[PDB]
């Protein structure tokens, strides 16, 4: 099982570098970052970060098509493969509706802008000159001058809705899907290889990531309750179909809902912290992802809260759960 | 035939630290940084370096046993290893009379002290509290809280003289030997093979280093004229023994001694002959030079540095031995 570990560039960078630098040492293979217009810039902290680590991956999770040309995203992706030597990840999502209308943004045809997209960035980046008359996406006679270092630099499209699933099957190197408990992926992946036997290719092709929230310490319950204010957060921003997948109270789910804040935290429950967490000591949390491996997943990201303390959490992960899964 | 690079570090360190990314973009694996107290701090140097790399192994090349304590030298290098992810190496030789006498230290013994600190050195990283009560070095009590990352970091030995390479044999993980020609590599690599079998070691666990003085150019005649400089001042301090080894004349030899001693370097340059170029540095085409380390290879070389003046400009240089060198001797 690969490990990443995913931050929001929200305090000053250096503490992100440390945070970054300090799961390299232990292990994790993949970094990475969120990309809203509120926070730090998300290049930039990748730069530091490229400067202080040596050999984990790292990229945005995830940019989209709207807050920067395609053109100018494929260009920041080869500048970060030639400064980190190789290890850019390019993870790239349809962006929310909240944003684009506080921005001014129309959220055009999401799925279709988001392929030609993703087109039009692997040929820039691979140094073509491209012309591409897509349906949302038009480019004429551009070309990069920067080169990234690897041949293709990966592709991983954050996806939650069927289309994208299979869209993600089709065209991406990788998937990252918000979910932490192993049905979700029982249903997902399906979707996935629907769009992957479609292009023609295999699963072997493609890394399906467990974006997760995790919650570790050497305390399960210390551990169980640095769980809760995410998953009451998650709990409200879920669609009817997975509240009924993994059987929650709406009753509760309208008291988080509202509450949203200790009220919120009150009514989270044991099955919605089975739903959307993985939680517990090591051996707890070393059972969860193997079984989310048997699912076929094959990246589990580390996500908010990564424990009490995030420090701690990174180096107990590191010493007592990543050497358990390969 | 992996490559290194070698730097001397006296220009503004962001200068060095282009340089050493592109040599890494090129395929190069090793990064030497020399430690003269008049330049730039060497670890310093290696920290920034470090900074703006990923993959290159990186170290000091060399230092020595005197202008640092060696438990200083021990935590230093931890530090390179933590911060690159495991990349570094230790490059260490006796230093010399000239610098000690300049800095008042007494040039102590300088076999016992190398293998003292060495073996010092290796036991602080790998976290052993020290007592060593060495003919020199003497230790009670010490103990680093600093860790490297690697289990053992490398330890090259730098070493001319004999009895240095037949040390190295014994207790290096490789060896630094500043020459260019296969008759330097023929009657060194006996000397550490024979230290090895003493100490029981094979030869596979030795990287016998040519820290060697590289020119390339697409034009063999300007690669030649930019080593001449370089093989100027090699010329001139090599041990009478090395330079009848090459037949290089002696009066020649003084002419340059005299001109580099007066700082006239153009008289130096005047001087050196093509029988010093091709004793001294390995130059011309990339053809030519893929040619001459295979020469090398035949001897025991295990890994070539393109030192100084690596070719007319270095930034050109590094891209050609990129383009045209390093893919030809990649077994
Ligand atoms: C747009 C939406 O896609 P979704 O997959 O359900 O949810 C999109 C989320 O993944 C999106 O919000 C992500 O960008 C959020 N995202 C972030 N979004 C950000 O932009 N920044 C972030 O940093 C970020 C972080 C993040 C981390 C992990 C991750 O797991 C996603 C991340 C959707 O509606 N999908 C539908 C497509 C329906 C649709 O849009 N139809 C249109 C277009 C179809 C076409 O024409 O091709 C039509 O009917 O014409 C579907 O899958 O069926
Ligand atoms: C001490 C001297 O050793 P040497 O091998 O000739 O030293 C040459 C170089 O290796 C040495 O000067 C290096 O430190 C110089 N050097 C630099 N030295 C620096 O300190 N900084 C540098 O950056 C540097 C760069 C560098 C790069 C490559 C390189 O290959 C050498 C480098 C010597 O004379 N050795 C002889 C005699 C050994 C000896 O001293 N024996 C004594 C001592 C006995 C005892 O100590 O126990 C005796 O028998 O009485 C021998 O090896 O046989």
């Amino acid at each position: 099982m690969k490990f990443g570990i995913e931050f929001v560039p929200n305090e000053p960078i250096q503490k992100l570098c440390y945070y970054v630098k300090l799961a390299e040492d232990n292990g994790f293979e993949y970094c990475w970052i969120t990309d809203h217009y509120n926070n730090r810039n998300v290049y930039m902290a990748l730069t530091a970060i490229a400067m202080n680590t040596n050999k984990i991956k790292l990229g945005p999770g995830v940019t989209n098509p709207y807050v920067r040309s395609p053109a100018i995203t494929a260009s920041a992706i080869a500048t970060l493969d030639e400064l980190s030597g190789g290890r850019a990840v390019l993870g790239i999502g349809p962006g929310d509706k909240a944003t684009f209308d506080a921005l001014g943004i129309e959220w055009v045809k999401p799925v279709t802008t988001l392929k030609e997209s993703i087109e039009v960035i692997r040929k820039l980046l691979a140094g073509e000159r491209v012309s591409y008359e897509g349906k949302v996406v038009k480019i004429a006679g551009a070309a990069l001058a920067v080169k990234p270092i690897q041949k293709a630099v990966p592709v991983y499209m954050g996806a939650q809705g069927p289309k994208m699933l299979e869209t993600a099957g089709m065209i991406a190197d990788g998937v990252l899907i918000n979910a932490s408990n192993p049905k979700d992926f029982e249903a997902a992946i399906p979707l996935i290889k629907k769009g992957a036997e479609a292009a023609g290719r295999s699963m072997d092709e493609i890394d399906v990531a467990a974006y997760a929230c995790m919650s570790v310490d050497k305390n399960a319950d210390k551990a169980k309750q640095a769980a809760v204010p995410v998953v009451a957060f998650i709990a409200a921003g879920s669609p009817p179909v997975v509240l009924e997948r993994h059987g929650i109270d709406m009753e509760k789910v309208e008291a988080i809902r509202n509450a949203l804040f200790p009220e919120a935290f009150k009514n989270v429950d044991d099955t919605m912290l089975e739903a959307f967490s993985i939680y517990g000591t090591p051996e707890d949390v070393v059972e969860k992802c193997k079984k989310l491996a048997e699912m076929g997943v094959t990246q589990i990201v580390a996500g908010s809260p990564i424990g009490p303390n995030k420090e701690t959490a990174i180096k107990l992960i590191g010493k007592k759960v990543i050497p358990a899964l390969k």
